[PDB]
């Protein structure tokens, strides 16, 4: 979804220290992917866009009409109506997705920065934090002034704290391993009523085949005003992946229209989509001389065209997110069994050594580590689309 800057980017350092920061013991771990956070604001904002150009799909002629502007002296051929069927199946998936899936995106999000600021908490607040806490326990536990209930008191505190750590650690790593389920859902179908997106990719692909033989050939401008389009939609998809940093919250705009699709509206600045709007503009002129079946056919077969290379995106991305969120979750495993460890095997060296100091420190240092994490996560919540 994201082609990589040939050149370092400023915005590389900050996953570079989330990297670097990766092994540290109770520590957030390798919350990266590639140069993106694990839960890219770029990547999510630009399948956000594929899904809102599946949402606003026509589902029947009278719709159509409308949606590609077409004149009412216009005839549809009856071969069109391959069209209503796959596109109410990619809406219907659209809005799945929309419903089912993207706001889990938002509270996974939510989910790393809650756990982060609870165990860094705010020293600007003057708040502690749980990581904090259980540093003050340590001492009392090895503090040569602490009576005996004063030392079982703080062990039974220190492993109950760590309880509600691996308590949440356990309902965030099922978080992930359920968007890990509702990703698989949308790709392959719920083998109940919902349609996968491979199978709506094929019928699509067939649709696509059927058409532009039948209506797509049938004159040499009919060739070449789709294969400009083609070339507009190949364009506007290198443009719209490359690397950068989107610094509005994120919104979304029909202007390019239904020939291309729905983009992300921070991107309608970029001076090459500026272009791509002027060189749609031209086709549109040029569709509005020219016969009724050029203008006709090049407004649907040229759609149709871009929603092949859609759903293209939306399969591809979907398994390499199915890849993200499983990390993830691994990720939210493996913290609790850290803290696991820490309550158990760890406390009790720390009985036996009479000793707290390096233990601390960790905490310390993964509270640093956690607080990279939670403001990136906070910053993708904030500035994602509702």
């Amino acid at each position: 979804m994201i082609i990589d800057s040939k050149t370092t980017l400023p915005r590389h350092s900050l996953i570079h220290t989330i990297k670097l920061n990766s092994n540290k013991k109770y520590g957030p771990g390798d919350m990266t992917n590639g140069n993106q956070f694990i839960i890219s604001k770029q990547e999510w904002a630009t399948i956000g866009a594929y899904i809102q150009t599946g949402l606003g799909l026509p589902v029947n002629e009278q719709q159509l009409r409308t949606h590609v502007n077409l004149s009412q002296d216009i005839s549809i051929p009856s071969d069109f109506s391959q069209l209503y069927d796959v596109y109410c199946s990619d809406k219907t998936s659209a809005e799945w997705w929309n419903k089912n899936l993207y706001p889990l995106i938002i509270k996974s999000a939510n989910d790393i920065a809650s756990y982060g600021f609870k165990v860094a908490g705010d020293p600007s607040i003057k708040k502690d934090g749980y990581f904090k806490k259980l540093q003050d326990e340590l001492d009392n536990i090895v503090d040569n002034n602490s009576d005996d209930d004063a030392i079982a008191k703080a062990i039974k505190d220190f492993k109950a704290r760590c309880g509600i750590l691996i308590k949440e650690a356990k309902q965030y790593e099922e978080a992930a391993k359920n968007i890990v389920t509702s990703l698989d859902q949308f790709l392959h179908g719920d083998q109940k009523k919902l349609e996968g997106v491979i199978n709506i990719q094929k019928r699509l692909k067939e649709v696509q085949t059927a058409l532009n033989q039948a209506h797509g050939e049938s004159s040499p401008a009919h060739k070449e005003l789709l294969e400009k389009v083609k070339n507009l939609k190949t364009t506007l998809e290198r443009t719209i992946k490359a690397e950068q940093d989107l610094e509005k919250k994120v919104e979304y705009s029909f202007l390019l229209g239904p020939l291309l699709g729905f983009v992300v509206y921070e991107i309608l600045e970029n001076t090459a989509v500026q272009h791509i709007k002027n060189q749609i503009d031209e086709i549109k002129k040029q569709l509005d001389s020219a016969q009724h079946d050029l203008d006709r056919d090049v407004k649907i077969i040229g759609m149709l065209n871009s929603i092949n290379t859609d759903i293209d995106n939306l399969y591809s991305q979907g398994q390499e997110a199915i890849k993200v969120f499983q990390k993830l979750q691994g990720i939210w495993a493996t913290i609790g069994a850290q803290i696991e460890n820490l309550r158990t095997t760890s406390l009790q060296e720390v009985q036996d050594s009479d000793d707290a100091d390096e233990i601390q420190i960790e905490l310390e240092d993964a509270s640093d580590a956690w607080l990279v994490v939670a403001q990136e996560a906070r910053d993708f919540t904030l500035n994602a689309y509702s």
